[PDB]
Order: C-alpha cells, then structure tokens, then sequence
C-alpha cells in the first residue's frame, strides 16, 4: 500500500478501548518535542486536517527530569483545567531547553504569573483535587499504551504514530506527512 504497518505507523499489540481519538504525549524536557512544538507546530498542522468531530487530546509525562518532570506533569494539568495551555507551552518549553531558568516548582510558577494567570488562582488549581486526576488521568492514558519515549501519537487506541518512517529533509513535507498519516489513521 501506501500507507502500510510498520511504515508511517505501528499498531498495538494490545489497543486500549475507550481512548481519547487523537492522544499526544510529550515533555518539556523532550528535545524532538521542542522541535515539534515551536519548529513544526505538529499539534496544530494536525488538528487544520482532521475531520471535525474530532478531539484532540494532550498530555505531558513523567519519566524525563526526575522530580521536575513530575511537577511539570502537575502543571500541566493546572494549564488544562484553566484552559491555558496555549500561554504557557512556549514559555514552558524555553524556560526547560532554551534559557534553563526553570530549575522548580517555583519557577514553573512563574511562567504562569507572568503569563497572566494570578498567584492565588494558580496555587488553588494546583492543590485542587480536580488536578489531581487530571494528573491521574495523564499518568493512566501513558499506562496504557506502553509508553517509554515521546514524543507520541496514538489514534483511537489503535495505532501510533512512527515519524522515523517519514522524509525529514524538508520540515513542511515532513509535516503534511505526518498530519495526513494521522487523518487516515482516523478514517480507518
């Protein structure tokens, strides 16, 4: 075929029901999820070629930056709960590779007071049961399909994405790609 097993995507040996549609892993400590983020914009390139209807769900990981890599789990899910995440990722990602002035829990909270998000409310948010499954939630959807690198994308608890089965000497080709994997992966 043209798109065929193995090539532009794995399947599981052992699909999870149930799972969100479009499922994206990644962590801030991640450097390909850097890349992926602020140099090929995947998420978003993705989402221009769904089919509506389609939800897009992304969560961070705990097993890259020991200690950090929890607490930005956590963060992250402060991020989903008050609908942020598009005001933090950039900051997030620079702080962590770029500058390196995240070191802790206290400086990812300064990301979100200077992105706006006020002191009060970020520290009710963290403490706040609701993030505690939020995080839950993260933590379970990475259980369930194996998860030991990232980035990752799963569709429909089916089939993952396998990027090193695509060109990448031009960026945009690799991400049409790559979006145009996951839209058939969905229609399947």
């Amino acid at each position: 075929a043209q798109y065929e097993d193995g090539k532009q995507y794995t399947t599981l040996e052992k699909p999870v029901a149930g799972a969100p549609q479009v499922l994206e892993f990644f962590s801030f400590f991640c450097p390909h999820c850097y890349q992926f983020e602020e140099v090929l914009h995947i998420s978003d390139n993705v989402k221009k070629k769904l089919p509506e209807g389609v939800k897009m769900t992304k969560y961070h990981v705990n097993f890259m930056g020991g200690d950090l890599g929890k607490d930005l789990t956590q963060a992250w899910a402060v991020a989903m709960a008050l609908g942020v995440e598009d005001k933090v990722t950039v900051p997030l990602f620079e702080g962590v590779q770029k500058t390196q002035t995240i070191r802790s829990a206290s400086d990812i909270r300064d990301v979100f007071i200077n992105a706006g998000i006020k002191g009060e409310e970020y520290d009710a948010a963290w403490n706040s049961f609701v993030v505690k499954s939020l995080v839950a939630q993260q933590e379970k959807a990475a259980a369930d399909v194996q998860l030991r690198g990232v980035p990752a994308m799963f569709v429909n608890g089916k089939y993952q994405l396998n990027p090193q089965g695509m060109d990448t000497s031009n960026m945009d080709v690799f991400v049409q790609q790559y979006a145009d994997t996951v839209k058939y992966l969905s229609e399947k």
